């Protein structure tokens, strides 16, 4: 089970890489006048941070050693030049969360560590509404941005 | 100009960098059983993360570029054997927030950028606070620990 | 010295700002933008406030104040969309930036502590105007970009 | 057009009556009379108040409305004494009901029965301001008659 | 550096010395029976005392030495004689505070130390106050101690 | 000289508030913030003391000459909390003896208000004493174990 150690490892530095990432679309989107967006990322961001804690606490309980990694700087800021490709990376980004939890979730369960797969179910829960409301918002981003102008309406 | 942006951008890394470091020091407390010192070093943690979040708020509204750099791995946490180490590398922290600053302040004074030195005088006189704050509480734990389990007996009550 | 004539200007400046502020808000609500009309009537009460809080300083630390004419606005003649105002509008913002720097530079070389002290929450609020006005520019230029798109957010 | 052009002058009388209000304040001030002041200060803003009345009236009854230099008040180079600054007060506020009665004239040669109508409560005001002031005055020269004694009298 | 450590120390000392100069001036007042004017030293009095300790407090945290000195008997009130006497030496007072606060600040600078600078800001503005209200003050009690009696009624008032 | 002694309290309790705004200093700089804010609070107090000394002393024309308030010495030698409190003790001790000799010229002279006036620090006098002494002997009990009179400190 260093697997499962591992992974747990992981899925800490992949909540603190992905709050990170939604710290880089708000700035983005406040650098480029949508303050709305700007605001909902910020807030990801701390979420984001919320569960990274709350994993670390988790394994503080259990006894499972945690070293904090590096957290690389988000790269994809560089590219992006409108809402459309900033919402894009962010639903790569949580499809990549979901992936990662799933990891863990899969050696949770190779090891029959039930206290492990108890502790995973809310956050499954709370990804597939994550997915899903980033995959919503990026569907209106998207037909929105086809009228100059309008998706500035949706910024609230 | 070059200088004082760059310095600027690199007082967001070092705000995160404080945050990451106070919460390996809540990580090492908590795995050894100091739930008191844990749970201020992770108060400390969001803290610094706050700073941070303003200093990038200041920067988007001045246009100041910024890019998040790599927050690097604390690396303390392998070599602390007790609390005072923990506390003492806390303070060497703090030391390096306030040299940071200072250098970010000293570099907007060349520049006559009045506006980011005006942002930087509630930081100065928090970072005063701050210092003497870890000072006085590592100065406690130093005389506590002279007593085997006197400095638990502390954690327990504040 | 040249510190009290740059104070005194500082003074002409928010007032002219003041002003400048009334004419786009005269201008909005005769081509029935009542709600960019209302920002620019706020703005312009807001200036003349700074301006009477310098005039209350300077009488305290026994600064001489003469009131200078406020001169009759000109962008106005000139303005056909509100594009055109809000861009006069950040120009205004900008150079109420400046005279504050200028100001600042003078009480810096006499070494006038009261003076910086007095200024630093001016600095900081420029700060905060430049980019709010700077924000609606942005979204004015997009908005205007699809016929009637603009008006439709001016009510808001 | 008379009627236009004396609307105009009302809104640039609107706002010199501020502007010397303003003066008198701080001639007050750099000279230790709090209490009046104050009162110069708060005039101050009514006036303005007055002048943005107009302005809306104009804009809403589609009178084009182009903002004039506000001259810079010269009285106050020559006020020696509290006496001579309630004074020229005074006689701004003659000043003022002048010009409303002379705009009064133009709207009622043009039957213009909206502006009449929006008239009637400026000159009751300024009725009431004339004696206002006259009587304020009065209380200043007959105070000022023994050394020492207006000066109890700011504590308003 | 010295010279800013010693100008710190001396802060504390003026803000204790004009605390009592202003404690001299309400019993002149008292003696006298001015017993409003007495009732504002004494207000002011306690509030020098109050920046001598905000003074004391930084000095600490900041872990700059303090060493109380001496605080001088108050010299002026052996020779008013009318409350112009006292106002005016009063308002001399707040000018040597205002002197007093400008040189430290100009030590600061040159030692570009922005925490002292920042601290120092409210102090700045605060004797900007200080020394237009004492002014006029000053200004009210010489027109109205031209007539006899009258002053009497500034007093039974504020 | 009633009069000569009645301005001397004055000073006494001034030249007391200094000392103990001096102990603060100590404790403050020694990261004692517990005793550090116990003596800000006795300062204040003391300065109290004197000014309800001066108020009364304006009220019956007892003429003030506001002394010299000396710099406060004993903070060359301080090293331990214990010889703060030492030096607290011995200044209450002296506070004490002033407001006695005090008492003792109004008596002589039969001056019944001083006399009625001073009842209340009389008694004040006793409890702070008490008080202080009570402190120093805690603090010279705990500090026999290292650490434990910093745990105390909080409180
Ligand atoms: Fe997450
Ligand atoms: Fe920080
Ligand atoms: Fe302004
Ligand atoms: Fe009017
Ligand atoms: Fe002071
Ligand atoms: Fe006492």
């Amino acid at each position: 089970s260093e697997e499962l150690l591992d992974l747990f490892n992981r899925q800490v530095t992949q909540e603190f890489t992905a709050s990170q990432v939604y710290l880089s679309a708000s700035i983005w989107f406040d650098q480029n006048d949508w303050e709305g967006m700007a605001a909902y990322m910020l807030a990801e961001s701390a979420e984001e941070r919320e569960h990274g804690l709350g994993f670390v606490d988790f394994a503080n309980k259990r006894n499972i050693p945690i070293e904090l990694q590096a957290v690389p700087a988000p790269v994809s800021c560089a590219e992006w030049s409108s809402p459309e490709d900033v919402w894009q990376s962010i639903l790569e980004l949580e499809q990549a969360n979901t992936r990662s939890l799933l990891n863990l979730a899969e050696a949770a369960s190779t090891c029959h560590d039930f206290a492990v797969m108890a502790f995973l179910n809310p956050f499954h829960l709370q990804q597939v509404n994550e997915e899903d409301k980033i995959g919503s918002i990026l569907a209106k981003v998207t037909d929105e941005n086809r009228t100059p102008g309008l998706l500035r309406s949706l910024d609230v």
